[PDB]
């Protein structure tokens, strides 16, 4: 049950009004998990450099109980960095995306955790 | 040593002037950690979604050295959730809670680490 | 290929417009790390507490794949600490700073990971 956020220096403005319902459907399908258990947040008008750089950049991270590995977070990324330069117009070379596979145990959810 | 954040697409001006000081005697009695070495986190009027929709939802997430497992876990969402949906009014369900359980060598303190 | 960034509640304006450079050229030394594979964000206005007490104070996360362990983290607090009282005015006490060592497959950047 994933959880998406990217943080830019991308002003609010640049914001497709369609990147969230677009980010679920997209996680939806490549994580195979349910649409209604993603949650995605938006950070833009942020203080951020890369390699000393003020221009358009963003550091994202992705958590998710499972659907998380090897091939799988290259996929992920090819997936997010299309969007991301797409809608935000921020180029591949300056994001990062941390990729976490966290554990049920750790997840509480409604009251309790999914474990 | 532990630190409790709420990322929420609710309104600042729906923030209780109490969540602080009320986030910070609530979670030191249910960690049994000091006040002191507590830091609560709040963060509202943020672009984000959960199964898709814009209501009212958020993503926290509570970092602390220790206090943190199966049951306690559990125990801390019910508590969190009771108090998010009361002072924020933000549904149980359309809420997650990352815990993480940190290593005193990876927490720097006032010049130092808890190592 | 580290990250660093400092949430604080200390007003925006008193952000040095140098911080960003500032914070790079520090880490690169520092974790003798490529400048240009290092972001920085700052977040600052924002609603936290410390101890219960809303006075300046900042949590703060370096997410680093490599360059990160014992005596390191140490060396980074008292460099860190140093660097936020000077140009932040944020007490050294007042300060948490949560470590990472990244697995290069966790981490997305231009399109793939590097792993």
């Amino acid at each position: 049950m994933p959880v998406f956020t990217i943080r830019t220096n991308v002003c609010r403005d640049s914001v497709p009004d369609t990147l969230l319902s677009d980010l679920t459907k997209q996680l939806a399908k490549a994580t195979g998990k349910p649409a209604e258990y993603i949650a995605i947040h938006i950070v833009p008008d942020q203080i951020m450099s890369f390699g000393d750089s003020t221009d358009p950049c963003a550091v994202c991270s992705l958590c998710s109980i499972g659907k998380i590995g090897g091939p799988q977070n290259k996929s992920y990324t090819k997936l997010l960095c299309d969007i991301l330069t797409k809608q935000l117009n921020i180029p591949a070379n300056r994001v990062y995306i941390n990729y976490y596979d966290l554990n049920a145990a750790n997840v509480g959810w409604n009251g309790s955790t999914f474990a």
